[PDB]
């Protein structure tokens, strides 16, 4: 049940037309995303401002908590909206309430630890109650992605304040707020999260799905990004020694991500192994949608991203392809989809949305799966960069995008194919990438609730929605897919 949910009034998804559906969901999914964020001007005006609930579901399942990860990812979407809409002050205030609530959560002792522990050990805590109190029950803690994603989101807000709002914060004269300046936000909210990452990146915690302990590609990747992105922020506040610490730690994490100890790049199976300890345990073979979700989160389409493992990485793209192929066989709902399809978390998943039996595809994974080819196309066309296809990825391109033999008939004798910007085949590949991305959004159109809200899951047999209702992360993932689709389609 989800008693505080308020449907977008008198809307029923029109199943017949993707273009109009996406245009409407640009608004409807934003309505549903914002509904789960507490701010005085929002529908959620009775919560502590800055609280993001994962879902209005309070039972079957109970997702009525604030997760550090989900809140940060939600705010990455709010920031995109802010950036695309003239630094809208309602959204900016919502961000500053989130920053303030984050300050308070950081200083809340919890079962992972406290702020006064070494490198703020308490910041690894996955979730809190919506009133701001610690969640004291057993849980898969810590999760070391949260502080990284939060540091990155709040760092991005500071950059936006400087570039789009002449360095001006919007809640500086409010009573409830624990900063008076951008420097205060850096020193007291961003920096502690960065210190946590510095202190704990090379330690054991749970993954983003809250289920397994050990090495995780997604976690290490978002940590590397937070460190790298903060270098220039630290420099701007005369924190130069720390900035150089961030830069060196970021480089070291990049080496870790690519090396043997990390275990993520696997040349026996030629894809990322998301959780290498589970490969060792022979409980999972390494395919996970987190492998491509991370890259999408850490390479924003307005940024210059100089961080590793974008979606063009051959191992990431092969994990994507192989999960797609797995899921097209695994889920009967996919039996008639010839291109994109409903995608889950990992092939071994047994979580059914409210218990354990067999796993389902997820709306967020399916929306991020649209983004992968949109971003390949966008990155190439927007920068006039060549599309280089490694031999590892030939099967993927041949099956879904273009027949490589029509570009270079001898491609099988080469380690790669390089498709030159401006050529007919480049334009065809970019167009076909976008059409392929669209096919994943068509899956969402086929199976979304009539009211335009996105659950966590869709049933593997029928595609009917199931699990947590109007999941904020689902809403964000679709909104970011639409934003990217529109950006790539708008290029001449």
């Amino acid at each position: 049940a989800y008693p505080s949910f308020e449907a977008y009034s008198n809307y029923k998804v029109d199943r017949t037309d993707l273009e109009t559906f996406l245009d409407k969901q640009k608004e409807v999914s934003l309505y549903y995303l914002l509904q789960n964020i507490a701010y005085p001007e929002g529908q959620f005006n009775n919560g502590v401002p800055g609280t993001v609930i994962a879902s209005p579901s309070t039972s079957n399942p109970d997702y009525y908590y604030q997760w550090t990860r989900d809140s940060a990812i939600t705010f990455l979407t709010v920031l995109s909206e802010l950036e695309d809409n003239n630094f809208n002050t309602t959204l900016a205030k919502a961000v500053e309430y989130y920053i303030n609530t984050s300050y308070n959560l950081q200083r809340t002792s919890n079962p992972s630890g406290s702020f006064d522990d070494e490198n703020h050990k308490g910041l690894g805590e996955p979730k809190f109650n919506t009133d701001g109190s610690a969640y004291t029950g057993a849980w898969g803690r810590p999760q070391n992605d949260g502080p990284a994603l939060r540091a990155y989101a709040i760092s991005r807000y500071l950059n936006d304040v400087n570039s789009l709002n002449e360095g001006k914060l919007v809640l500086t004269d409010s009573g409830d707020i624990n900063f008076s300046s951008t420097e205060d936000i850096y020193k007291n909210i961003i920096k502690p999260d960065l210190e946590y990452v510095i202190g704990y990146w090379d330690s054991t915690g749970f993954d983003l799905w809250e289920e397994n302990q050990g090495r995780h590609f997604f976690t290490s990747l978002v940590q590397q990004k937070a460190l790298a992105y903060a270098v220039d922020i630290a420099k701007s506040f005369d924190d130069g020694d720390f900035a150089n610490t961030l830069s060196s730690t970021a480089s070291t994490l990049e080496s870790y991500l690519s090396g043997s100890d990390g275990g993520f790049v696997n040349t026996d199976v030629n894809h990322i192994v998301e959780n290498p300890d589970l490969l060792q345990q022979n409980s999972r073979q390494g395919l996970d949608s987190a492998t491509y979700i991370g890259p999408l989160l850490t390479h924003d389409i307005g940024e210059s991203s100089s961080t590793p493992f974008d979606v063009d990485n051959e191992y990431v793209l092969q994990s994507y392809y192989l999960l797609l192929e797995d899921n097209k066989d695994r889920y009967s709902v996919n039996s008639a989809y010839s291109a994109g399809a409903a995608i889950g978390r990992y092939p071994e998943d047994v979580y059914n949305g409210d218990g354990s039996s067999e796993g389902n595809p997820w709306f967020l994974a399916t929306a991020y799966a649209a983004q992968v080819p949109y971003k390949l196309a966008y990155d190439a066309k927007s920068a006039s960069n060549d599309i280089t296809i490694n031999k590892i990825n030939y099967d993927f391109f041949n099956k879904y995008i273009v027949d490589l033999s029509t570009i270079n008939s001898a491609y099988q004798s080469s380690d790669s194919v390089t498709i030159k910007s401006g050529s007919d085949e480049f334009n065809t590949v970019a167009d076909n990438l976008v059409t392929f991305g669209d096919s994943f959004l068509q899956v969402i159109l086929d199976h979304i609730n009539d009211d335009g809200s996105l659950n966590e899951q869709l049933n593997r047999y029928t595609g009917y929605s199931t699990g947590a209702y109007s999941l904020t992360w689902s809403s964000g993932a679709l909104l970011e897919a639409i934003r990217l689709r529109n950006k790539v389609k708008a290029l001449a």
